[PDB]
């Protein structure tokens, strides 16, 4: 874990709430005084009392995953705190919490182009994780976390057959191009404001509409490069899915405002 990850002292720790309901697991907000004596805002997981060493393993290796990736849009591990307990995992404070959640409250409040720069933040992540060998693997709204500024970031809160593509359901074929699907299914929350994708159809039904060739229908007031990117995304052969460079290259195109073009499941 220390590879990857500071040992964080106790004492630079303080812990202020709960938060989020359990959504994020044993998550509190707090503040960590760096060394330079900077204080920030932090969350702090903290894993179970009565833990067994497998779940230590477990939540160690977590932060030990975390701590490789030092990007803009994926959530920043500050460190863990293991030499004391509670154990603990640090990360950077992201006020607006899940991006799933945050939308629900705020349906059709936002512009085309504020959304547009979320997904784009949620590419760019996206990008580097792909550059770094690393599969999400559960690439969805609700693990994407959103700060005070609407600045996105790729995180995980663990467990999803909504979110994978065909041929990761079919027979577990996990690659970048599945968590582009995933990002494809994103990019259809974030403009349906956090709707559930597939509302709440069967799994079975899911599996096999999909593999049939349908697809969520746009959402209400979709640009149509926007609904024509999550088709793209969406295609049954992976290798012509875009790669996430092309992901964040598009958005950014879509970002100079070009876009008044508007477009169950529809058999694409
Ligand atoms: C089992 C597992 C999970 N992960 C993993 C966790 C996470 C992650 O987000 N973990 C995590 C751990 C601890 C905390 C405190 C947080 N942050 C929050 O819950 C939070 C809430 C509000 N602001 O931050 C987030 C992120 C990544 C990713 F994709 F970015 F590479 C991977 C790796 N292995």
């Amino acid at each position: 874990v220390h590879e990857f990850a500071k040992e964080l002292d106790a004492t630079n720790i303080s812990i202020d709430k709960v938060v989020g309901a359990g959504e994020f697991g044993e998550v509190c907000s707090g503040r960590l005084k760096l060394p330079s004596k900077k204080e920030i805002s932090v969350a702090i997981k903290t894993l179970k009392v009565g833990y067994t060493e497998k779940q230590r393993r477990d939540f160690l290796g977590e932060a030990s995953i975390m701590g490789q990736f030092d990007h803009p849009n994926i959530i920043r591990l500050e460190g863990v705190v293991t030499k004391s307990k509670p154990v603990m995992i640090v990360t950077e404070y992201m006020e607006n919490g899940s991006l799933d959640s945050f939308l629900r409250k705020h349906d059709a409040q936002f512009t085309v182009i504020q959304l547009v720069g979320m997904l784009r933040g949620i590419a760019s992540g996206m990008k580097y994780l792909s550059d770094m060998g690393y599969v999400h693997r559960d690439l969805a709204a609700r693990n994407i976390l959103i700060n005070s500024n609407l600045v996105c970031k790729v995180s995980d809160f663990g467990l999803p057959i909504r979110w994978t593509s065909p041929e990761a359901i079919a027979y577990r074929k996990f690659t970048s191009a599945s968590d582009v699907w995933s990002y494809g299914i994103v990019l259809w929350e974030v403009m349906s404001y956090g709707e559930r994708p597939y509302w709440e159809m069967s799994n079975q039904d899911v599996i096999k509409a999909v593999d049939e060739g349908y697809r969520l229908p746009p959402p209400m007031d979709c640009p149509a490069a926007l609904y024509q990117l999550m088709l793209d995304c969406w295609q049954k052969d992976r290798n012509n899915r875009p790669k996430f460079e092309q992901i964040v290259s598009i958005l950014d195109k879509l970002i100079r405002n070009p876009l008044k073009i508007i477009t169950n499941l529809l058999l694409d």
